[PDB]
């Protein structure tokens, strides 16, 4: 029945391994907030007046100026102390809550799969029971001082674990900081409840004094006793409610069809390492200037941090569009933005991800709807991936090859070194010329033929099929072939010194910023010699 699910969900359990688990993750969102969120690299990230191309996921999400963004990561602390103590704890859940997910929602280059189940286990533990074991509101309340909690404090972390265990196992079908820890202080969520009531009988008596307490625990408010109430009922529509999207947002990939792409998507929520076989080539940034349609060349990463907006859809687009209105600061009034992204194999298969004949400022991009200017991958050409061991095999150590696929109405521009003499190529599907501009001859190329190219000079080689024409790029060094033919307990200590400088430029940094809010700016002589006071080493 439903009223008889109720009373099991909510059914009275040890509020003890619980505690645990409230202590050892409000102590690694202690040792987190430093090393891996950040908080020792704020000045460099959200700097005030540098022009730089978030990455949030709602684009409504502007991060705050530096003066504030200290103080969201102070709350962010002042949360995950009260969480690792268990003091004020649904008022220091909700403050380490909403400044996590207004970080963790600020930037998509961040998003990972221990980073996102952070995210999640504070959202758990909002509104749970934990701090009714070894707290401070224990020591302040007497109402919540080992008092016995309902099932779903104890159904919902068993069933989170249960599917970053299980889905990490599904999706294997087809230097990462503190998860290494936190998987292993949540393993003591699947054993009894009992456990924290153990080892403490194994300990000595007057180690049990500063232990918190033994005896048996009394009942509480928030259970259903051997008929439910509003607090009892809302714990089964949170336990499955819950569970339900937690077995269903790693599949939500079909729904999200602007977000995901050839491999993996908008990673977060995937449960599943990314693959670094890309390698990436290529990027050609070719905006189109305002009111003289003049071409800029634009280098590549020039106002971003990271190199994750050229894997993926969603990301290039907020880029497209941050660009589309600093570019004026620099005389390029419209922009029309043209990426051209060659993603590489692992290997061979160089192909465009990007159509690059396309503005990416103007075109529509929709969370849900299919993103019309990526191009596919060719996964016809994937017989083709085991194909190259028949070329690669066949041919020696000496002989070096990449293939090329490219769609219609494109070219690639390469140009062959003066190393690479006897380079030729061979077309396989589809119908592409190739055009040495040296030599100013187009030659219409046919499948299976074989034809050498001229070195140190450009070559454009022009699709003219309708199909996705494929080629290889045979190529020999013959330059290099012709100069062929002629302790542990002090790394520890070092690793010590390293996290110290960590903690101090953190600690200190938060509390010069925190002063331009209360006491006010200083000069900038005098910040000066208090920005160098935290960078030096200890
Ligand atoms: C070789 O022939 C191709 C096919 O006509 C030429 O490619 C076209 O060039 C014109 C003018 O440059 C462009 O407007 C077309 O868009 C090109 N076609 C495609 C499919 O891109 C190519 O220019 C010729 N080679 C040289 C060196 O001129
Ligand atoms: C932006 C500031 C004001 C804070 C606002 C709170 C919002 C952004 C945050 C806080 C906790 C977040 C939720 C935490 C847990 C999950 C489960 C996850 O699988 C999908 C997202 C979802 C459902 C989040 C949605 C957004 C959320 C409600």
């Amino acid at each position: 029945s439903w009223r008889r699910l109720v009373t099991l969900l909510n059914r009275p359990t040890d509020p003890a391994s619980l505690a645990v688990f409230r202590f050892l993750f409000g102590f690694l969102m202690v040792l987190d907030i430093p090393q891996e969120r950040g908080l020792s690299s704020l000045d460099r990230k959200y700097l005030d007046g540098l022009d730089v191309c978030r990455f949030p996921l709602l684009d409504a999400l502007r991060p705050l100026p530096l003066d504030w963004m200290y103080l969201v990561y102070t709350i962010m602390f002042l949360g995950a102390l009260g969480m690792m103590l268990g003091l004020c704890y649904r008022i220091s859940c909700v403050l380490f809550l909403l400044p996590y997910w207004y970080v963790f929602l600020l930037d998509k280059t961040s998003w990972n799969n221990h980073s996102y189940l952070y995210g999640l286990l504070a959202f758990q533990l909002t509104f749970m029971d934990a701090n009714h074991y070894w707290s401070v509101d224990g020591l302040l309340n007497a109402h919540r001082r080992n008092a016995h909690v309902p099932l779903w404090n104890y159904a919902v972390l068993r069933g989170q674990i249960f599917i970053v265990y299980f889905i990490a196992g599904v999706k294997k079908l087809d230097s990462i900081g503190m998860f290494s820890y936190v998987m292993l202080a949540s393993s003591p969520l699947f054993c009894s409840p009992e456990w924290p009531r153990k080892l403490v009988s194994y300990c000595p008596r007057r180690l049990q004094q500063l232990l918190p307490l033994k005896a048996a625990p009394q009942p509480s408010v928030s259970c259903v006793y051997k008929k439910p109430g509003l607090r009892h009922q809302l714990g089964a529509a949170f336990t499955l409610l819950y569970l339900l999207e937690q077995l269903f947002l790693p599949y939500s990939h079909f729904l999200t069809q602007g977000y995901n792409n050839w491999t993996n998507g908008l990673y977060g929520y995937s449960w599943d390492m990314m693959v670094h076989s890309r390698s990436h080539q290529h990027v050609k940034i070719t905006y189109r200037d305002g009111r003289t349609g003049e071409l800029g060349y634009l280098n590549p990463g020039v106002f971003t941090q990271s190199r994750r907006w050229k894997d993926h859809a969603d990301m290039l687009k907020q880029y497209a569009t941050c660009l589309s209105r600093l570019l004026p600061k620099y005389n390029v009034t419209e922009p029309q933005i043209y990426f051209d992204i060659w993603v590489s194999i692992n290997d061979r298969f160089q192909q465009r991800i990007f159509d690059p004949r396309v503005d990416i400022v103007q075109a529509a991009w929709s969370p849900f709807q299919r993103t019309s200017w990526v191009q596919p991958l060719l996964m016809d050409l994937s017989p083709w991936r085991a194909k190259l061991q028949e070329i690669k095999s066949s041919l020696d150590n000496h002989t070096e090859v990449v293939f090329i696929a490219d769609f219609p109405g494109l070219h690639l521009e390469n140009f062959v070194s003066e190393d690479l003499g006897n380079t030729s190529i061979q077309l396989l599907q589809g119908e592409v010329t190739v055009e040495l501009v040296a030599e100013q001859k187009n030659q219409t190329l046919r499948e299976g033929e074989k034809m050498q190219l001229p070195a140190g000079e450009y070559h454009k080689v022009y699709t003219t099929s309708p199909s996705p024409s494929c080629y290889m790029y045979v190529y020999v060094n013959t330059t290099e072939l012709a100069l062929e033919q002629d302790p542990f307990h002090e790394r520890f200590f070092r690793f010590l010194l390293r996290k110290l400088y960590v903690f101090r430029r953190s600690f200190l940094m938060t509390c010069i910023s925190l002063r331009n809010l209360i006491l006010g700016r200083p000069s900038l002589e005098q910040l000066a010699q208090e920005v160098t006071y935290a960078n030096l080493r200890p």
